């Protein structure tokens, strides 16, 4: 049930300049798209989406943490953090955090949190506590988006990141109501509609996470998608390229999801 209809993603890397890593999951069927899949890609900023589901697991414990007031100074704003730079004055909730991080790619959130978990080793944990042995987080924003040729730091692959997706988002690795929070943060994202949900009918409901690392045409995104009256598809998309200054593409995301949809029969656009 992998790859039973082949899809010419070959020609759009081709095209784009680089490789694209795809991993598409019918989870009704348990059928299978799959190209490069169990290749090494940055995560940028996509890991922000494991990161607010891994403080969502440790709410479980403790009652209260996401209503946590959280004060930072000017310090911790790092380039591109949109919504905690309008509450610098005020501080935000870890629950606001999360949001910002999932929904604006926030990095001063992002990076508030990471210290939150115990670091980059701590959101490692999260993933190995969920079975996911391919994830791997080294470093903090910035400087984990280096996205340097053949570097393991700070990347994952396509299939254990839809894998670990589908775990959040629809099995059993966090309860119920957080697994909805979850769902619900990634519904929400603002910084994705010109890439999988591009390539997703108006009439679905989809949640994404995005990431942008600025070099070497490295960018991706992960998505669920609802298409209505089948079961869900989970799915991720990477891509990266060999030189420095190699321009990432919105388009070729949108056009491999679209790809990956056809591959499982999925009727869409």
């Amino acid at each position: 049930l992998t790859n039973l209809v082949a899809e010419p993603f070959a020609k759009l890397e081709q095209d784009f300049g680089g490789s694209i890593g795809v991993y598409a999951m019918d989870t009704g069927s348990g059928a299978t798209v799959s190209y490069r899949a169990e290749e090494r890609f940055p995560l940028c900023s996509s890991f922000k989406g494991f990161l607010a589901a891994a403080v969502l697991a440790r709410s479980q414990q403790q009652a209260g943490l996401l209503d946590t007031p959280i004060r930072y100074g000017k310090n911790a704003l790092v380039p591109w953090s949109p919504i905690s730079e309008k509450y610098l004055t005020t501080g935000m909730t870890v629950a606001e955090l999360s949001a910002a991080a999932v929904q604006y790619s926030d990095n001063a959130a992002a990076n508030l949190l990471l210290k939150e978990l115990g670091g980059p080793a701590g959101l490692t944990a999260f993933m190995r506590s969920i079975g996911d042995t391919t994830f791997r987080l080294d470093r903090w924003e910035l400087e984990l988006a280096s996205a340097i040729p053949g570097d393991a730091r700070d990347t994952s692959s396509p299939r254990a990141v839809t894998e670990s997706l589908q775990k959040l988002t629809l099995g059993s690795a966090l309860a119920a109501p957080q697994r909805q929070q979850f769902v619900d943060w990634l519904k929400g994202n603002t910084t994705g509609n010109h890439r999988i949900r591009a390539a997703v009918p108006a009439d679905w409901a989809v949640g994404d996470k995005t990431g942008t690392c600025g070099v070497y045409g490295t960018a991706n995104d992960y998505a669920v998608v609802w298409p209505t009256g089948r079961a869900p598809i989970v799915l991720a998309v990477y891509t990266r390229a060999p030189n420095k200054d190699d321009k990432h593409s919105e388009a070729v995301i949108a056009a491999a999801a679209r790809l990956a949809l056809e591959g499982l029969g999925v009727n869409g656009q």
